[PDB]
C-alpha cells in the first residue's frame, strides 16, 4: 500500500482539520488530533485531547446539526453537518463536519474519524446574497406599486376630469331654465359630482400611498454595487456562455447614489441582455465607466442580442411598452426615473454588433 | 503521534476521499488512495493508481480552477477549488478539492494530500435557488402591480357606477321636459356617461394587462416546493435558532396549483413568520399536510411569535393593511386572492403559544 509513518506524517500536515476520536458510551473522547485543528480551533492539543468536542459549542448548546450527529453517531452511519463553534478567544466560526464511524477489529472498538473545514466566508456570503434578494425584492415590489399607481391615475385623470366638466357644462344648460323637472335632475347631477369628487380624491390617496417609499441618496462605490447587481442578475451567465468584461477605473467609483436603486437599474439592464441575447452567436456583456461631460461619469452596459427594429426604439423608456411575452415594460422607466432623479440622463442606442448599448450617467 | 498504524486503517475507512500523490517535477502521479476515492470516481485502484488525476477532467479542458491549481501546486501554496469531472461510465460530477503539499524531509521529496468531496448536489441546489430567485422577484413584481390595480378597482366600483346610476336617472328625468337647452343637455350626459364607460374600462385594461400571466394547474409534489419555498423564505433559520418542523404526507403530495404562485404564497408565509419571530424566546415553526376532506390536501404553517392582538385579527387579509416599518400590507392580501382563485380555503388562527396558525388547501 503506502508506507504507514509516511500517511501520518502527510495527515499530520495536512491544512484541513483532521481527528480521531473514540466512542465511550455517550461520549466520543479525542485521541488524535492534527495541526490544522490547533490553528482552527485556537487550542492546544494537550488541553483537549481525551474529552469530547461538545465544548467547541460553548454556551449555544441548541442546533439541531448536535441532534443530528448525536443520532447518526448512535446508529452508526457517516454524517456531514455545519455547526456553529467558538474558538478560545470567544470568537464565532462555522465547522463543517463530516463524520465517519469505524469498528477497529485489532480492538473491537468503535472509533470515528472526523474532517472539519473552516467555512466562515462561505456562511457568510450566503448571508449577504440573502440580504440582497430580500431588499431587491422588496424595493422592486415598491417601484412597481409606484409606477402601476401613477400611470392609473394619470390615465383616469383625464377622463374624470372629462366627467366633472361635463357635469359643469350641463348644470350650467341648465341654469338657464325654469321647467318642474330640473331642480331634481339639478340635484342629481350634484349627487354624481359629489361622487365623481370622492373619486379624485381616493385615486391620489393610494397615490400617496405608494410615492410613501423613501428616496435618500449615500457615497457608494461603483465596484462593490455592480459585484452585487452581477452576483443577482446574472444567473444565465454560465449556462449561456455570457462573457464578462468590467473597464472600470479605481479613481472614479463614488457616486451619490442609494445602492438599492443602481442595483435594480444594473439588475434589469442583466435581465434584459440574457433575455434578449437567447438567439445570438456572439455573447458578450460589457461594463465600463468612462468620465462623460461636466464633471460627470457615465456607465455603458453593451450586449450583442437581438437589438431594436427600428420602430421600437424610441419607445424605450415609454411605461408599460413590451416586447416579450412575459413582459412588463416598467423596468426601463424606472431605471430611467431613478437615474434621472440621481441627477442622470440615461438614454440607449443600437450597437454595431446587432445588439444594444445602454448609457447612464452618475 | 498516537498509534500511526492504526491511523492508516482510520484513513482507508473514511466516507470522504483521501488520496495522497507524489511530484515529479510538474506532475503528481497518484500513490494512494482510499475506497471512498473508488467510489466516488468509479474506477479501480489498480486501475487508477500511478498516473494523474489529470484525467478526471475528461474533455473539459478550459476550467478555470485546472489554471488555479495548477499556480497553487507550482508555488507551493495549498489550495481548495471544484472542478467538473467524469466518472468511469461518462457520467459527471462536481469535486470540491482540498490540496495540502508537504515535503518530506526524510526523503527531501514533494507529497500532496487531497481531500475530495462530491459536492454536485450543493451546485445543484444553488443554481436552482438562483433561479427560484429570478421567477420569485419577477412575479412579486407582477403581483404588486396586479394587486395595485384591483385594490383600485374594488375601491372605485361603488362611486362610477354611482355616478352612473345618477347619469342614467337625470336622463330619465329630464327626458319629456321642453327647454331650450334640454336636448344639448342630454348629448352631454351621455358624453359623460360615455366617458364614465370608458373610465372603468380603462381599469380593467391595465389590470388586464398585469393579469397575462398563465393561469395553468399543476401536478407538482408538495415536498419538494416545500423545500424549494424553505430554501427562499427560511435562509435565516440557522443564524436566528428557528426550529423547523415537516410533518409530509407522501399520500398527499398531489394539489391543484400554479406552481409559481404557490410559491409566492409559502415564500410570504415564510418571511412573515421570520420577521415576527424576531424577538421570541421560544422560536418553532411547524408545516404539515394532510388529507383532510373535499378531495383536497390541507397545509398548516404554525408558529409561536408575537402574533396579534384581538384587534387585528379580523384586519388581516385587509390590503395596504401593516404593522411593521418594512411591510407592505399586500403579501396577505395576495396570498388570499391566489388561495380564492384556486379554489380553496385560507384562514389564520391565534395559537396558545401567542404566536400564529395559517391554513391553506390545494
Ligand atoms: C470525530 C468527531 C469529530 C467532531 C465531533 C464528533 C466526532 C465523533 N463533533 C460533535 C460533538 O463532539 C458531539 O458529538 C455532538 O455535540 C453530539 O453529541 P451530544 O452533545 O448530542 O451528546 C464536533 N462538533 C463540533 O462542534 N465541532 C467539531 O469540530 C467536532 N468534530
Ligand atoms: C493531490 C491531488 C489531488 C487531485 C488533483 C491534484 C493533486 C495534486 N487534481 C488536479 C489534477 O490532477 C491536475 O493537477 C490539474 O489539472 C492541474 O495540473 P495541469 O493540468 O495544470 O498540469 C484533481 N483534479 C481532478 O480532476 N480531480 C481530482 O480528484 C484530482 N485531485
Ligand atoms: N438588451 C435589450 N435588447 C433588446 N431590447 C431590450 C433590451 N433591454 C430592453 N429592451 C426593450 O425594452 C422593453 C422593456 O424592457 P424592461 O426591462 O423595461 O421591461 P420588460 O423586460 O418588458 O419587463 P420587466 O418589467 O420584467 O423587465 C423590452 O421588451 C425590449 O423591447
Ligand atoms: N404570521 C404572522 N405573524 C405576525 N404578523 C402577521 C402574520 N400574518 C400576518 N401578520 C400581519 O399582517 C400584516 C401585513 O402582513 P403582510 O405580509 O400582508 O404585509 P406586511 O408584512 O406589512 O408587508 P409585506 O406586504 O411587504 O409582506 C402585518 O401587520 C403583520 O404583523
Amino acid at each position: 500500500m503506502i508506507n504507514a509513518k509516511l500517511l501520518q506524517l502527510m495527515v499530520e500536515h495536512s491544512n484541513d482539520g483532521i481527528v480521531v476520536a473514540e466512542q465511550e458510551g455517550n461520549e466520543s473522547i479525542l485521541i488524535y488530533v492534527n495541526p490544522a485543528f490547533e490553528r482552527l480551533t485556537g487550542y492546544c492539543a494537550d488541553d483537549i485531547l481525551y474529552q469530547d468536542c461538545r465544548f467547541l459549542q460553548g454556551e449555544d448548546h441548541d442546533q439541531p446539526g448536535r441532534a443530528i450527529i448525536r443520532e447518526a453517531i448512535r446508529e452508526g452511519r457517516p454524517c456531514c453537518q455545519v455547526l456553529r463553534n467558538y474558538r478560545k478567544d470567544g470568537s464565532l466560526f462555522w465547522n463543517e463536519l463530516s463524520i465517519t464511524p469505524v469498528h477497529n477489529e485489532a480492538d473491537q472498538l468503535t472509533y470515528y474519524i472526523g474532517i472539519q473545514r473552516d467555512v466562515t466566508e462561505h456562511q457568510q456570503t450566503q448571508a449577504r446574497l440573502q440580504e440582497l434578494q430580500s431588499e431587491l425584492v422588496h424595493v422592486s415590489r415598491l417601484s412597481a406599486m409606484g409606477e402601476m399607481a401613477s400611470a392609473l391615475a394619470h390615465e383616469l385623470n383625464q377622463p374624470l376630469a372629462a366627467i366633472s366638466n361635463y357635469m359643469k357644462g350641463s348644470r350650467r344648460l341648465l341654469a338657464g331654465s325654469s321647467d318642474p323637472n330640473t331642480p331634481k335632475v339639478e340635484s342629481a347631477l350634484d349627487r354624481a359630482a359629489e361622487q365623481a369628487l370622492r373619486a379624485g380624491q381616493i385615486i391620489r390617496r393610494l397615490r400617496d400611498f405608494v410615492a410613501r417609499g423613501e428616496s435618500e441618496k449615500r457615497v457608494e462605490s461603483l465596484s462593490k454595487l455592480i459585484e452585487e447587481a452581477g452576483a443577482l442578475g446574472l444567473a444565465g451567465a454560465r449556462e449561456q456562455n455570457v462573457q464578462l468584461r468590467f473597464s472600470l477605473d479605481p479613481g472614479a467609483d463614488l457616486v451619490l447614489a442609494d445602492r438599492v436603486q443602481i442595483q435594480q437599474v444594473l439588475v434589469n439592464l442583466f435581465r434584459n441582455a440574457l433575455e434578449a441575447m437567447a438567439q445570438s452567436q456572439r455573447r458578450e456583456l460589457v461594463v465600463t465607466n468612462t468620465p462623460a461631460a461636466d464633471d460627470m461619469i457615465e456607465v455603458e452596459v453593451s450586449d450583442t442580442g437581438s437589438g431594436f427594429q427600428d420602430d421600437v426604439i424610441p419607445n424605450l423608456f415609454q411605461t408599460f411598452f413590451t416586447t416579450k411575452d412575459t413582459g412588463m415594460g416598467v423596468g426601463l422607466s424606472i431605471s430611467r426615473s431613478i437615474i434621472e432623479a440621481h441627477g442622470g440622463r440615461m438614454w440607449a442606442e443600437s450597437n454595431a454588433s446587432g445588439g444594444a448599448t445602454f448609457r447612464f450617467t452618475l
